[PDB]
């Protein structure tokens, strides 16, 4: 059942994170430095979920510490959301990567659907533990983990969604991943930043 047996029977986030350090639910634990669990407390009303820890996250032991995390910090501030009141995590908790000759960083490789399904028990334990009012899904992998493998982030922008098989029926808001707004023509990046702010504001408004 993937990571299921590695998940202990607790809602204590420090205990879950320690256990995630021992997970072998898929092959990704082998080459990753460490498991990167979510950060934040169980009082959090807003949960945010990216794809996976990237290069910086793999070594920091924390989510959203890179350029993508800093852009998200700028978006959250513009949306009047405090990052300390958020629970932030990723669909899979081990960095999947390769290197290219001459590169300046390790390159993220897309988790397969199998890896996403294997690791989802941790996501479920996190949601059980935090009981968020709203889940922001940042990018396609995270959105598909909860909304199904055919889901298209691009076709449901700014929509409050609810699926039946999700812990605590929280509202779900699927949006672009902060990494997508780092490059491109200035006017498209600025339009996209506004869209992300809008989606974050939709999520924060959820009753
Ligand atoms: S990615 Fe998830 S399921 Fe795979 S080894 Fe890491 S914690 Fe376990």
């Amino acid at each position: 059942a993937g990571a299921q047996d590695f998940v202990p029977h607790t809602a204590d986030l420090a205990e879950l994170a320690a256990a995630a350090g021992e997970c072998r639910g898929c092959g990704l634990y082998r080459d990753a430095t460490q498991a990167v669990f979510g950060a934040g407390g169980r009082s959090a009303r807003i949960m945010m979920i990216g794809e996976q820890p990237g290069d910086k996250e793999d070594l920091a032991g924390l989510p959203f510490v890179g350029p993508a995390g800093r852009l998200l910090d700028r978006a959250l501030e513009a949306a009047d959301i405090d990052r300390d009141a958020l629970y932030v995590t990723n669909a899979v908790k081990h960095f999947k990567f390769t290197r290219a000759a001459g590169g300046k960083r390790r390159i993220c490789k897309t988790p397969s659907r199998t890896e996403v399904v294997a690791c989802r028990p941790w996501l479920i334990a996190e949601m059980t533990s935090v009981e968020p009012d709203v889940v922001v899904l940042l990018g396609a992998t995270a959105a598909k983990a909860l909304l199904g493998n055919d889901f298209r982030v691009t076709q449901h922008r700014g929509e409050v969604l609810h699926v039946d098989d999700v812990p605590g029926d929280p509202a779900l808001v699927a949006t672009v991943h902060p990494s997508s707004l780092l490059r491109g023509p200035k006017e498209e990046r600025e339009s996209a930043f506004a869209g992300l702010v809008d989606d974050l504001r939709v999520a924060a408004d959820v009753r």
